[PDB]
């Protein structure tokens, strides 16, 4: 009705990372899809634009747009972002799908993805749960600080989400099951359902943080 | 429209603290009171229940219902929701306006209100900003986890949000006015815009957390 | 022979909260003693000035200092001081028996004390060990780091010690026995040894740090 | 004269990373060689068994122990060891000189190393400060603690030092100069007085911990 204040009906974004049906970036796509969102989608290698034609038939998005962009590789995705500007404009984020495996990656389209945020915008990054660590949070919620201190005089918020355990996606997570606070895993909707919180407005004030759609099990700790 | 994922529509508060018409309850409050929640309403102290019938004035709530609660004073709490439970019936969450000054009285009450919570539920609890810490947050996190595991077995979500400096409620704050990565402060609205996320259902599988709606100073750090 | 490069050899140095025989100050004091250092004292209640007179006489201390100094009560400790620059003269440091019930005292002790340092020194400051926390520590060894910067210009160290758990002054503990990376618990003299490290010259260029004297059991985190 | 409790007095330990005149592991090799200590040597890379043969002119070294290892290259590190312990035997500690460019190397060593310590031992591990971070020290912090429980059960302890700015081993650092709490920097000896604390029987009951040698730096956060 006028939860209007999340705006998102309308926006662009561009969701990456998104390799098959279970996929996070998938769920994320989805609660997205059903706010009103028109997407963009990366394709990371090959084929799979097909599972994708394919399951963007369960979205209603009326254009269809995808781009290859291997984040592995830059002028993939510089001509990646030129490309999508070309073809679609400007966007108001992007999901996107997290040494710097995957890092630099983040790093790099933050940096070409503000080229189309002129009024500026939000950029999600997730990372998922190797042994450990972490670090590797400290780490990821850093790099992540470090972009929030960056693109915050363009008014482009950078947040991450942090990702536990999923099933449908060692059994020995039986363990979660059994001690996370809410005593259950999380999937890829309710991780989606945060990004939606973190890409939409009111999430306004916030950035470079850290927000663990997890059960519960970081307090673990 | 469908961001019905929110819930949130019909589902009733408990908003603690909501001393005058620039506290930051009131944000929350009207946040809220605008996305479809019955709400319910505690007074410190005194008076100032009016400062409240005359506040609701502004909300579109066709009951009124005000309790006054010194968080202080314990039994003040638990006939408080006792009486409560008696005069409404259950919440879905109760926002919180937080030595334990004010960290006893969120487990206090984080306890007591539970009772009414019987399917589950969500509790926020605020912090706002005195040298340093923090500390001070390490130990309200912390107070936090610690709910979080407690109430995880019944399905109550316990969440803090840490509230950076706000105009309208040492103008050495221009500090932040000019590091906090998006050169501004926060207000209410766009706390208790994150407070909305927290008591929703988008939040879902987020608990123990500390999301600083503070435009990305704690990043700084 | 040449491990001089400890210098302690005739220097002289506060020892606060040294209550009985089995207290840690106790360790310190002898590891300490050993070591050539002059000692002084502070008893912090009534009596116990003879366990004291008698301690003392397992040390080879040819003067015999003891102060009554409730660190509890600031002109205690100002005429502490006072009277002691008074009575013996300088210090190169003071070890010390450590809301602030404990914090405030070593902050006031910190100030009062340098007054006798006048080419500098070093300040010890332990901790023991109630659940959690730790916040604690987070606290703790955040109130010695403010010190550090003070008196850093001074040329005066300060250094936390924590403590873990030592048998002879929850018989859970046996968990510590049992997880702690060295398997056995600490005792007094193992931590007046750090002790001695610390106010020593081989610590020389490190300040605002706490060891953990502990079989390793921090790390179990 | 009775700072015998140092033990180190006669114990044989491995040094390594001594690589030219002003490195660090070389003030390590001084203080020690000056307590008493038979010392062995690990260089790293050619020729330089020169500046060392030499370098060993200063100390009193009555034997002459050096092993090319690459810590780099495993193998290097296995016939390093026992290749140590058939020509000397066994040894009480080594120092060591610290993705895991020197993570692993650190953790090889720890394993083969302790072949050589059937009554246990003290392992000693350094960083020097580029950016950053830290991470970086969380990483190190934690591949010492994963040691420390390791080893733990065989009585060899684990600690690592951090090695501030040293000028005789940007030129803003100028900045320490003049934000450390002590105003000055560290140089190698008073890094190698700590080392000599860790390897020695002071530190006895101290394991899993980064002491910092940087003057105070570290709290100015
Ligand atoms: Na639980
Ligand atoms: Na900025
Ligand atoms: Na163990
Ligand atoms: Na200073």
């Amino acid at each position: 009705l006028a939860a209007a204040m999340l705006n998102l009906e309308n926006k662009t974004y561009v969701i990456m990372g998104i390799a098959n049906k279970r996929s996070i970036a998938f769920g994320v796509a989805k609660v997205l899809d059903q706010l009103g969102a028109k997407l963009v989608f990366t394709y990371r290698k090959e084929r799979s634009r097909k599972e994708l034609e394919k399951l963007l038939e369960q979205l209603n998005q009326p254009e269809a747009h995808l781009y290859q962009i291997d984040v592995q590789s830059d002028e993939e995705v510089i001509n990646g972002f030129e490309q999508i500007g070309k073809d679609v404009g400007n966007i108001d984020g992007v999901y996107h799908s997290i040494q710097d495996i995957s890092s630099y990656s983040l790093t790099i389209v933050a940096h070409e993805a503000k080229k189309l945020m002129p009024e500026g915008g939000s950029i999600v990054a997730t990372t998922y749960l190797y042994n450990v660590m972490g670090v590797a949070k400290a780490s990821l919620e850093a790099n992540v600080k470090y972009l929030a201190l960056d693109l915050g005089p363009d008014n482009i918020r950078v947040n991450a989400i942090s990702a536990g355990p999923i099933r449908t996606l060692n059994t020995i997570l039986k363990e979660i099951e059994e001690r996370a606070p809410l005593k259950r895993n999380v999937d890829q909707v309710e991780v989606g359902k945060t990004a939606a919180y973190l890409l939409s407005d009111l999430s306004s004030g916030v950035t470079g943080e850290n927000i663990h759609v997890d059960s519960g099990f970081h307090a673990i700790k």
